[PDB]
């Protein structure tokens, strides 16, 4: 590997547009790429303005598959050659090498991934230059720490500079639990906002249900998804199964990522059941008693939070300043990680199977975009 | 196909041994000279400080077995099996096929950890010792050579790797550097005792630091591919910026040093052309007449490259993490804050237009002095 693929060059053009217009900076917007980040980043520029600002969606990773533009109908797919002034409008911009972007003096950036950023970033700096202004404004939407994803690496040292950067810069943070991180990290941003967790509408629906639980173990497994620590979880379960007599007494099901069925001895296996409807998935939530879920980052996933408002207690892990055990009372934060100290936790919850919520927040958005919106 | 262990963590089978006699073991991965890298050698010299009369040596392999010719670096050592239990005072043992066997742990067996994944076994030996033998546990000795975690991203791996510093059991941290024992401490880790032993120039380097120096027009990037902690493709990155946006690019040669790869192009004819793994005397020789020099380390701890370069007359760019910062080391070196390749660019530039002192690093031209007092512990 000789470049960094990551920083492909991002050249822009001049363009005739006078008017003001957001652009949202993500990878892709394929279905099957339709993850939780990029789908709050979509969720968030949602709710600006559309009459005040002209909204293109600039995809960066991957081009659309016809059925993935569908879920933006009024968006104009245009090609990155073409200069038109549309007021929604989505472009391909994955294939770059040799080509360009058309950039307005107005051209405001909002930011997802890292590396668009990065990329943003050097436009404001360039955008500066052509038009002879002052650096706009640039919005980042940070999801994550995320030079977390990488090993010690030119990555790792790109991905953080992007927080480094010393231009006008407003942080609209994944949960404030990650901003205070930041802030720990001494980092610095012209502006600093954050977004809480809130439970997902249709399961809200569901949390008040009569639940009768059963003896189900419910691990939230991705192996693609390394911050997830499936490998981890396996190891821990298996030492569960041969070090609790009573281990044949629990079903262990895995949710979240359709993958192998696992021995883990005793002819007890852990079952995938993949990524179920909300509605399935809501289901085996109120028959579930134990849950596992692990998140190694700073931010506060979900399926802890899900588990826990649904009466399960939750394995989960602690992470500097995270410790979901003072958000509810179902959750136990292990400081010590290994699998072990799993297995025993485990066991504990297991005998006690034979309430206290201090993240009222969760169980009832985005505010701050009209503030965000008096200030670009 | 999923990974469904953790291989780091296989099993570290111990049983019953009937020796006495207090016993120092050495974990490491490998003693192939193929393997050899700074941080098993950096071990293997600080093993070799132990009073080899007051302890009985036992090398284990966790990872790699030795080809014959490795084994001609430690004659004084006998190879044993695992299965074997003789009370040689000094002895090497294969343990890295591992699986349904196992090896001799005696009551006052002790063990040095390196690679994290040793000290994971290492910490699960001593509660099945304490347990076997109905003793306290014993002291367990972590040499530290760097925050390991950071080998990984966010992962099983990573939180395992940082688990074994959150061991609450008996345990002597010796760090490499001080600056990446100020990490641990800042990051809030906690050990029974602390040392550290500082970074030493190269013994065979310092007989060439005091000849004359013809310096010419050579930028000198410590490259390795392989070590992503080195960043080989950001520089290569700024390399190419810096061939690009600076005219008088033409007058320079750019050299890499470190590890070998291919010869890499950064446009305008100009390449970047590897050396590999100059001989101490090359090295030596090519410092002397070098003038610049580019070297990362992303990690609170301090490489050598960018000391030694300093230490030659180059003016060295390198980065900052955290509370490493180079610069007030020594004055020729400069620590980048914000990095990027523009940046490296950048300063490259003025570097090269600098071309047309002051150390406050003086220990490392004149180490294990804790030995003794390690020792009174165990
Ligand atoms: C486990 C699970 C979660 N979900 C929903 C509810 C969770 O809040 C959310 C978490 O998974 P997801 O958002 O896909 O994770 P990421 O954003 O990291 O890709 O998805 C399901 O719809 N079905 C399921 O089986
Ligand atoms: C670049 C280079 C370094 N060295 C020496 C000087 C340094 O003190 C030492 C550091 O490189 P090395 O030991 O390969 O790095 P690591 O310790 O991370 O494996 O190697 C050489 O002997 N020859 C060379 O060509």
């Amino acid at each position: 590997e000789t470049s960094i693929p990551e920083i492909t060059p991002f050249n822009a053009r001049t363009s005739s547009i006078k008017g003001k217009r957001l652009n949202l900076l993500v990878p892709s917007i394929n279905q099957e790429h339709m993850f939780g980040g990029i789908s709050t980043a979509l969720k968030l520029f949602e709710q600006f303005d559309n009459a005040a600002f002209a909204k293109r969606i600039i995809l960066t990773d991957a081009t659309p598959n016809p059925k993935d533009l569908q879920s933006f109908k009024s968006f104009k797919y245009v090609m990155p050659e073409e200069d038109k002034d549309f007021a929604l409008q989505i472009v391909p911009f994955n294939d770059r090498y040799n080509r360009t972007i058309p950039v307005a003096k107005h051209d405001i950036f909002i930011a997802t991934a890292w590396w668009t950023a990065y990329a943003a970033q050097r436009i404001v700096s360039w955008q500066s230059d052509t038009y002879g202004i002052p650096p706009n404004k640039i919005l980042y939407i940070i999801q994550d720490f995320e030079p977390g994803f990488y090993q010690w690496s030119s990555q790792y040292v790109l991905a953080e500079s992007t927080y480094k950067y010393r231009g006008p810069q407003i942080a609209v943070f994944n949960s404030e639990l990650l901003k205070q991180y930041f802030n720990n990290k001494g980092y610095n941003f012209t502006d600093e906002y954050f977004f809480q967790p809130k439970i997902n509408t249709t399961l809200k629906n569901y949390i008040n249900d009569k639940r009768q639980k059963e003896k189900i173990i419910l691990v939230y497994g991705r192996p693609s998804v390394k911050r997830n620590a499936f490998t981890l979880i396996v190891e821990a379960l298996k030492i569960f199964v041969q070090k609790y007599d009573r281990s044949n007494e629990w079903k262990i099901i895995s949710v979240g990522e359709k993958h192998k069925d696992i021995a883990l001895g005793k002819g007890i296996h852990l079952n995938s059941l993949g990524k179920l409807t909300l509605e399935d998935y809501a289901d085996l939530l109120k028959r579930s008693s134990i849950g596992i879920s692990l998140m190694i980052s700073p931010h506060p996933s979900y399926p802890p939070l899900e588990m826990a408002h649904f009466g399960l207690r939750v394995i989960t892990n602690k992470y500097e300043n995270k410790d979901l055990s003072n958000w509810h009372s179902n959750i136990v934060s292990l400081e010590q990680l290994n699998p072990e100290n799993i297995a025993e936790t485990l066991v504990e919850l297991c005998m006690s199977f034979n309430e206290s919520s201090n993240m009222m927040f969760y169980i009832n958005e985005f505010s701050f975009i009209k503030e965000i919106e008096e200030k670009l």
